[PDB]
């Protein structure tokens, strides 16, 4: 009766913390509180280095203090393709290829994300227009976040996302919470403690390896995000 | 050279979360940024069922999952007094209490705060004025916010705390992650899962003796609180 | 396959304006849009002068007002039901009747409102928290208003309405508007044009009759609200 | 005694809503309740196709919605010179000619405004500086706004605007609805009702005409608004 | 072209720059609108029998704002409802003005928005004052929160009704010097030196006129007008 | 106790009661801390080369300065940087500054509102290796009605996070925004200034009939030097 979802996270995870895991969560008891959904499994897919990101570090490294987040969680796990791939793939192909990867009574994968990346729809060439609206049509988005309105708004103020407004699940976040992987790295750098913002092992991770430090947010300076290169050429 | 500095936090942690494990980490790189002190040792408090709080579950409940909270902590601890004493004790006397065990080169009991309860300074008959006198030129205070400039202010617009302002350290929190008590009672209320919102071995204390609810929520309705008692009459 | 609704207003409409008659549009257009509804009547019915509201002229005109003002309306109606009421109705009590009125497949009928009218739960005494508990429960409640976040975090911060959160659909109106009938009398008495943010024909009604004045604005003063006066007492 | 005054508004009118109309109700009630001026007619000046702004439908379409909406107000009438000339037609003209043909104890001209249009005498090469002397030295503005603290610091900070501040009107509006055009397209072409937001005439005529769409929101899509490729090349 | 001496009342408890700036943007308002022309400004300490908390004695504060208008052309201290043994209403002391010119300028309350929202305090103003003070003089009130005045006087009835005698004047420069702040800048050992006149400043220094102790006067006595409109 | 010297810089185009009520404000918090004794204040207004639009002729700005510190015990003007003839780096004037002390060795901080610190961020406007400089080897007293919005300036930026313990963030809790552009503009309509600025500042103001649309067009159009001198 009700429809099976997956929920998907894509993301740069630099690093992974307590708030992402908080994100499914969330979305799920949103999902199935509505009476109209069931989530069956939760996935994590880190972006691989071709995305280049500025201060991105090593994919592998970001794949393990995933899989040690999720070590204790009995629905959300990694997926690693992401990160393999040689050329960085839209968002659009990431959803794609994990539908077609279920189909192989199916359930939808439907992204999960944060009010910044349904805003960043609307930054200059980071989107290609065709892919939003097949993203909002077919797959759907879950959107968590601590300012409701701000993406109902977004929502409102551009046709195709309200025209597909059915697909775009917004969940209010009343614990706030913005534990941004960037305030992690700057909080690392300066030699303070990140326990408790992120899970145990990852934190011990981080520290074991010295990952984060002003030299590793110096990685891809002055490098152009890859969707921006390839849909600007 | 260094003046040594123990934490000591009272409240109800009821229950204890990631955000007050978070105050003690806050406070301790804070102080040993200054670089003219060494936090030795920080102490949990929990208050005793006498404060007739409203919604106060009994304090063995609370000990016990500040208890379970602190376990893989290697320098934040519990200590009992407080909750196991007859009469409610006014937090000058907990920080006496523990200054004076520590006489038995002496380390500096200060009390570990957000701007909330410094606020409540304020409220009528909540504090006895030569009390808030003593804990701030005697002991001293370390307020934890994410509302710097509103704690600045309320010390601005004291006399007594602006006189001993030297004695009083505002701690910015620049990641913010404010996960109230309130807020817990209230999602466990619903149903809605708190993983990643407390340590584990306390959700898993919470679901195995079912202890929030609304019945819970009740307990002490109509009381006045303890020192609104005392104080008035 | 999709639930047919009746929208049913309760409300003064002291004086009926194009706020109130916009509710009825959005909430349709709401209702329709979410694929699962299909909004057959919209229902407008004035309270009856036993409520004793400071302020309220006499029914009958308030009635013939709302009758002028959904005149060329082809499925929003008047009901003069409550207008009669030698004493005053709770809101549950409208619902129910409209509701046994439809039993004579058969359509739900639900009461509209704006954030103001949610919010004013939990003003003391107004409502009787078991009717709050049957209207959302039973019935359901389409809240419109221009402060969303206000509604959500008014529902989010009591249990019972986000317990039957299902059952209460907010309506973001984005048209910012602000048209209370207390404006439009404050408006009246000063001597002020009101044309075009009432009907035409309900402006007509009003200039020709003098219905607004600061005579009309001082009755009922010094009586206290039926409703606050029969839960109190 | 008094001076006499025609309120004059240009504007796309693209629809016409009923916040144009209100607009004049305000000013004329401000005006006349000074003691000092007599609203003796308000002209509604629609600008014609040569203004080239994105969105902008056929002006003999405005034009009929803009008569229509006037054909029951006693003293707001549209003018049609502005949209009959060839070449788009700076304001300062506008207001010229209509001075002029009063000219044949003689009334002022006016031109009557948001708080957007005086803003916009910011925007780069919007607006000769010499026409924004001479219309608030020799005219007038009257701008209603329900940022009222707002328009007052915009012309604070103009030396040109706050030197003839004397010849500048700020009107309150404290009974906000603010219908614009941009929204009721929005609607439109989502299949929205608009109904009581526009007067029922032009909210027919539109009807019956299907004016807004995707495809007219697209005409002039890329064209240079017409005032900015006159004061730029 | 109306005549008019801008009256303003108050404890000046110390006065301060911004009191003295009230007059300089009241002046440039009233002349700017052409329609008036400010011919006197005159500064009127309450007396003591006010018994607001803090208050310190008439006697400084009237030299502090003698001092501080010393080096004034146009605005001046008027000592008498100072020397009032008994607490005269805002009303009263607008009419003792008026009739001492007549003796014609027409004498308008000079203010700020705080006073204005005042009248809404339970029984600080009995209801016929402000009818007559806004409609038989008028009100020249300086803000910041331009729009705190203008929705105050909107929503009242009365006020709005005179709209055309109480003028509001916008104060562009962000400046809220409270004679508050000031006691406890003093209280403090702050120095305050550039927000009151070197006079008063140098004034106050010399005979430390604020402390906890001065903060202190008329503790728990309740306030001149609120005592006698209550009973 | 160190002794301490402050030392503003900048247009004071015109010198306004704020700036001065800067001094005052920084002087108590630093001695109000225990750990200081400020000894002097020194207001040292931009040279002419600055080029920045409506910047009147140095030598006014610099009289008005001395005007309004004529009665002052401890703050006085430096004319140095103004005497340059090529615009002058803030770090070089603060060395200047310092190394004319040495001749127990007093030490020289920059004075200066949340706006000057913020700046930091304005591209081409300051030399990173010249901010590492002030603020390790030099220090920055800011006083500010907005204090969290320097903090969380400071807190973004590594260089300032680090060298925090030189920053010193002091609060302003009687808004007194006073600044120079609202006064010109002010003159400009014929406005009283009348305490916002000294008498005599005010009295020098109107004798010379100072400022004017006209002074207000100065350098329109002309690149600001750093931003030329870091361009190129
Ligand atoms: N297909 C495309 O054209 C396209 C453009 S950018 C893009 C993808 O978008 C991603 C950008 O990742 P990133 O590093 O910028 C983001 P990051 O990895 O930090 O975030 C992961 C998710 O968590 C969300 N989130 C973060 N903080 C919060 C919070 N405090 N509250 C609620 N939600 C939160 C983010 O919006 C995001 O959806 C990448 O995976 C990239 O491949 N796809
Ligand atoms: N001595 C007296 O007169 C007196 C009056 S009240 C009082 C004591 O004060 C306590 C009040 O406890 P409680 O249950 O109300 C508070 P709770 O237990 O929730 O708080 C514990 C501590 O965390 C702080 N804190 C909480 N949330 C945050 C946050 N989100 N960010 C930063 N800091 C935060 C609080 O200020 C407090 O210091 C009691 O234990 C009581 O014994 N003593
Ligand atoms: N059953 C009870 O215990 C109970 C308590 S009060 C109550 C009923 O509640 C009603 C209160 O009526 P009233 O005069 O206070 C309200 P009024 O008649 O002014 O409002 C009618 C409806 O329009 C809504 N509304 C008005 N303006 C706007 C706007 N600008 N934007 C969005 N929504 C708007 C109001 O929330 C309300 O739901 C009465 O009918 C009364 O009988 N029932
Ligand atoms: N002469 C020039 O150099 C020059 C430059 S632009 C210009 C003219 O200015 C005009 C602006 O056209 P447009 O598309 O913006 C007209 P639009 O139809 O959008 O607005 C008409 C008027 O209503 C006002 N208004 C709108 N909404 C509100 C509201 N919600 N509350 C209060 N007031 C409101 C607007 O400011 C405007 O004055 C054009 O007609 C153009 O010819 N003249
Ligand atoms: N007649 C009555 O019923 C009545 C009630 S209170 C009253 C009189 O009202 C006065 C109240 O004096 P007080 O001590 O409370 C006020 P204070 O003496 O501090 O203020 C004097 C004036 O300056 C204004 N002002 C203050 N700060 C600012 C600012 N920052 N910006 C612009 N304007 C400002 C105030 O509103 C006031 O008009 C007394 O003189 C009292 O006699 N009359
Ligand atoms: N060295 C470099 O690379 C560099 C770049 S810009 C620069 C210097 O920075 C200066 C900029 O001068 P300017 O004319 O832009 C500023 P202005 O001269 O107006 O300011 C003087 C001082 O007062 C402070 N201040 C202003 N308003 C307030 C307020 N309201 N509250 C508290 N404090 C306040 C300012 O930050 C400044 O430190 C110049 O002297 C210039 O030489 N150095």
């Amino acid at each position: 009766e009700k429809t099976e979802v997956v929920l998907l996270a894509c993301g740069s995870f630099n690093p992974i913390t307590n708030m992402h895991l908080r994100l499914f969560e969330l979305a799920k008891d949103y999902m199935n509180g509505t009476g109209r959904y069931t989530v069956v499994k939760g996935i994590i897919s880190p972006v691989g280095d071709a995305y280049k990101k500025k201060g991105l570090i090593p994919a592998y490294h970001r794949v393990i203090m995933a899989e040690l987040a999720t070590k204790n969680s009995k629905w959300v796990e990694v997926d690693t393709w992401e990160s393999l791939q040689k050329e960085w793939k839209e968002t659009l192909k990431v959803l794609r290829h994990h539908q077609e990867k279920l189909e192989a009574a199916v359930p939808k994968v439907k992204l999960l994300c944060g009010a910044d990346l349904l805003e960043s729809f609307a930054v200059p060439n980071l989107w290609k227009s065709e892919d939003i609206t097949q993203i909002v049509a077919n797959y759907g988005l879950i959107c968590v976040t601590r300012a409701g309105n701000d993406a109902q708004k977004f929502i409102y103020e551009s046709d195709v996302l309200w025209k597909h407004r059915s697909n775009i699940h917004v969940v209010n976040e009343w614990i706030a919470n913005d534990i941004s992987s960037t305030k992690i790295r700057r909080a690392l750098r300066r030699g303070q403690s990140i326990r408790y913002l992120v899970p145990d092992l990852v934190q011990e991770y981080i520290e074991k390896h010295n990952l984060y430090s002003s030299e590793s947010e110096d990685r891809n300076a002055g490098v152009i995000l890859a969707p921006l290169q390839r849909n600007t050429a």
